[PDB]
């Protein structure tokens, strides 16, 4: 049952966009607008901004999901690799299993879905701050692309989801990513092509 990635502004007119780098040091993130992949570097903070035509209504959700890009490697849940899976680094809040984190939001839910097993993090979705006209949240992740056991190499699409308090659709949006030791060279080299 993989999840989808067709994008969906909805109701809300909700999309992603990734201009501002907030408090993100230089040569630790790096996105792409030609392949619209966003390349970070392992464990680093990631702004990623949200914007809506519209404000949604109270108990919107905004949820973050990781899936393999390649049509062979789709089914497969996207997970922490067994070496950084083991690590003592965490007390217990972001599972060791999780690819993806939030930093910063003290209402982060880590979620396993119970039929798909696909884990994914949700926070409330917050309205932008007085005078900015985009909502940004700071992402980390938690393994390199390369990490055996893990992604070997495959490229991921993280889905980002605007949903109800109950579950329901509201918009959807997506971008690729790298974890890389630096985001600038493998940039530069993909959009050669
Ligand atoms: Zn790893």
């Amino acid at each position: 049952s993989v999840p989808s990635q067709k994008t969906y502004q909805g109701s809300y007119g909700f999309r992603l966009g990734f201009l501002h780098s907030g408090t993100a040091k230089f040569g630790t993130c790096t996105y792409s607008p030609a392949l619209n992949k966003m390349f970070v570097q392992l464990a680093k903070t990631v702004p990623v901004q949200l914007y809506v035509d519209s404000t949604p209504p109270p108990g919107t959700r905004v949820r973050a999901m990781a899936i393999y890009k390649q049509s062979q490697h789709m089914t497969e849940v996207v997970r922490r690799c067994p070496h950084h899976e083991r690590s003592s680094d965490s007390d217990g809040l972001a599972p060791p299993q999780h690819l993806i984190r939030v930093e910063g939001n003290l209402r982060a839910e880590y979620l396993d879905d119970p039929n798909t097993f696909r884990h994914s993090v949700v926070v409330p979705y917050e309205p932008p701050e007085v005078g900015s006209d985009y909502t940004t949240i700071y992402f980390k992740f938690m393994c390199n692309s390369s990490c055996m056991g893990g992604m070997n190499r495959r490229p991921i699409l993280v889905i980002i989801t605007l949903e109800d308090s109950s579950g329901n659709l509201l918009g959807r949006d997506s971008f690729e990513v790298r974890v890389c030791a630096c985001p600038g060279r493998d940039r530069r080299t993909e959009e050669e092509n």
